[PDB]
């Protein structure tokens, strides 16, 4: 593993509720085994709350900028909503199961993360556990300074990492993540039209472009071509044909900081893997809040009320 953060430590609920693990991965195979997207939907989640003010579950919070409630966002920014479900049932679960309000809303996410790279054919990794859940709800500006655009080219991604302490290793292995899951036309339009990207394959330009017609096509497609729903390298192999499909996948083999790590993993799932569970941990313990710090939340969507 990459360093614990301070308050953290593996298997933190072996005292409070050491069923609680278990409890998450069996929600999460049952769940995914009837509806396969969810998975993703959860790893994302996780990605992106860790990267709107820290790994806290703001953006679990009714009233956060791309939340539950979230009705004025672009589509790239409107999270799918069988993910803010699963986790909120997973909670429940954990309140029958630990008798009463034990694990964070924090870890789940985090756990929940985990059981669907696992259940996806992805890697086993242990969790680091003692998050708290944030009060603050997470604002606009909260969400377009802390996640960059998938129109970014790997400087504008290797500035917006640094600032939270991940480097371009990590940048190559957590993109990885897009070995499963959907996204917009509207996060690639812009390389179809008016003209195609000299850096997209011109093969896979032609069917995309099936897939999205013109600029405003309400659909989504998968982010890796080669294989939709397996957690795999197949991402990788995307890259060295040309046909990642966000400027923000495609860039990482045109630029030099990052071309080495995409052929890398390209070329062994094995290595991919092994970054992948280091980086990831290390994603999951940004900014956390430990000890006292946050509330322990009774439901997932909202702030504690009475103490
Ligand atoms: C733009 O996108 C295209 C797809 O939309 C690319 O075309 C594909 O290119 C791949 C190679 O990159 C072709 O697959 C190969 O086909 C040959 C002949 O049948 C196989 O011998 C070869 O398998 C061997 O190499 C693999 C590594 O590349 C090894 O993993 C494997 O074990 C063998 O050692 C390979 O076959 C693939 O192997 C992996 C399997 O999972 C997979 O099912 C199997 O297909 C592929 O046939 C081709 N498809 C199309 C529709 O043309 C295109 O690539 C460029 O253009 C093509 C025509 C070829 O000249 C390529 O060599 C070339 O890179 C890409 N354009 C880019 C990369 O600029
Ligand atoms: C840091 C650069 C990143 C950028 C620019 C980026 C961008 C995006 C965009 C644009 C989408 C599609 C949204 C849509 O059009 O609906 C998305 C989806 C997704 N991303 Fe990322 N991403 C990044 C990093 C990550 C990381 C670190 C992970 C996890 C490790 C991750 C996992 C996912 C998953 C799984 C989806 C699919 C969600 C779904 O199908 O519900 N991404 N990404
Ligand atoms: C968990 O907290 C959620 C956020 O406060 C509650 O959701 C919401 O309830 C409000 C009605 O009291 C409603 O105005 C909000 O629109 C809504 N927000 C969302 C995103 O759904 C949720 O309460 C429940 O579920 C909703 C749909 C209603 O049926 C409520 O009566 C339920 O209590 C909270 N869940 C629980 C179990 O308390
Ligand atoms: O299809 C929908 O409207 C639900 C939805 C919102 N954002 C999403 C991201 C990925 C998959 C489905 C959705
Ligand atoms: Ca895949
Ligand atoms: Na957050």
């Amino acid at each position: 593993q990459p360093p614990l953060a301070p308050g953290l430590s593996f298997d933190f609920y072996k005292r409070s509720c050491p069923k609680a693990e278990s409890i998450v991965r069996s929600f999460v195979q049952d769940a995914v085994r009837r509806d396969v997207g969810l998975a993703a939907g959860l790893l994302r989640l996780h990605f992106h709350d860790c990267f709107v003010q820290g790994c806290d579950a703001s953006v679990l919070l009714d009233g956060s900028a791309t939340g539950p409630g979230e009705q004025q966002a672009p589509p790239n920014l409107t999270l799918r909503p069988t993910a803010f479900k699963a986790i909120n049932d997973i909670h429940d679960r954990l309140h029958k199961e630990c008798g009463g309000t034990v694990v964070s809303c924090s870890d789940v996410l985090a756990l929940a993360a985990r059981d669907s790279v696992v259940v996806s054919g992805g890697p086993s990794y242990r969790v680091p556990l003692g998050r708290r859940d944030s009060a603050s709800f997470a604002t606009q500006q909260d969400v377009l300074s802390g996640l960059p655009p998938p129109t970014a080219a790997v400087p504008a991604l290797l500035a917006v990492l640094s600032k939270i302490n991940l480097d371009a290793t990590d940048l190559v292995a957590l993109s990885g993540g897009h070995t499963i899951g959907l996204g917009h036309c509207t996060s690639f339009e812009d390389r179809l039209f008016p003209r195609p990207d000299p850096t997209l394959n011109a093969t896979f330009a032609g069917q995309l472009r099936r897939t999205c017609p013109a600029k405003g096509t309400d659909r989504r497609t998968p982010l890796d071509v080669r294989t939709p729903n397996a957690f795999d390298n197949k991402y990788y192999v995307n890259l060295v044909n040309r046909e990642g499909l966000f400027t923000s996948d495609q860039d990482l083999f045109s630029n030099a900081r990052t071309r080495a790590l995409v052929d890398k993993f390209a070329r062994s799932q094995r290595d991919f893997f092994d970054q992948f569970a280091f980086s990831v941990v290390k994603m999951g313990q940004i900014k956390v809040l430990t000890g006292t710090q946050g509330q322990i939340r009774t439901n997932c969507s909202a702030r504690n009320a009475a103490g």
